């Protein structure tokens, strides 16, 4: 297991999204499942060229889990997921001007749902969750889980866990007071009023 600090910038964005006080926090559910969509665009594109990079998997689709009982929302794509430099660098570096705007922007009296604009609404994940845990699986790579409750760190790990084939897996350890996000009509309503238009399958996995 291998500790980073994060970037300074998303480190103080973080900060602001966990305690600023915010009551249109649905928003988050918005920005991930845009972030997939993106992800299985990109896997989508590669295949045009090359066929054999869906050897790991030709479903292109997001599934969200609801599990009231472990408190946590999972949403998976099976996208290009993304490699150990991803994770540890690049996702950081390709944020950091869209935070420091963004930050800017709160300042000028913009407001957290405009987030998605600034290319870092993964982040607003943390309006709603106290950790994150991440697995991922790029062609390219072995499967990693990355994981932070904020703080200013993230860990890096070599996931052992049930294998994904390709794509990513974003588990929300949901905050105490927030448990509304795992109710199958409130998922419903979020997808419908902010996502109607992702040109990939979404299915709510409905609890038993
Ligand atoms: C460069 N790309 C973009 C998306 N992608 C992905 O695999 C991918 C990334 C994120 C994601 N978006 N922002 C962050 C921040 C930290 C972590 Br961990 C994951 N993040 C996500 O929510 C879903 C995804 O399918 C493929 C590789």
């Amino acid at each position: 297991v291998e500790t980073f600090a994060f970037q300074a910038e998303i480190a103080q964005l973080m900060s602001l999204i966990i305690n600023t006080f915010y009551s249109n926090k649905e928003i988050f559910l918005r920005e991930l499942i845009s972030n997939s969509s993106d992800a299985l665009d990109k896997i989508r594109y590669e295949s045009l060229t090359d066929p054999s990079k869906l050897d790991s998997g030709k479903e292109l689709h997001i599934n969200l889990i609801p599990n009231k009982q472990d408190r946590t929302l999972t949403i998976v794509d099976t996208g290009i997921g993304m490699t150990k430099a991803d994770l540890i660098n690049n996702l950081g570096t390709i944020a950091k001007s869209g935070t420091k705007a963004f930050m800017e922007a709160l300042q000028a009296g913009a407001d957290i749902s405009m987030i998605g604009q600034f290319g870092v609404g993964f982040y607003s994940a943390y309006l709603v969750a106290e950790k994150v845990t991440v697995i991922t699986k790029h062609n390219d790579d072995e499967q990693y889980a990355w994981e932070s409750s904020a703080g200013g760190s993230f860990t890096v790990r070599t996931d052992t866990g049930e294998p994904m084939g390709r794509g990513t897996k974003v588990i929300l350890h949901l905050k105490e007071d927030q448990t509304e996000y795992l109710e199958e009509r409130r998922i419903k309503e979020i997808v419908k009023k902010h996502s109607q238009f992702i040109g990939y399958p979404i299915t709510l996995f409905v609890e038993k």
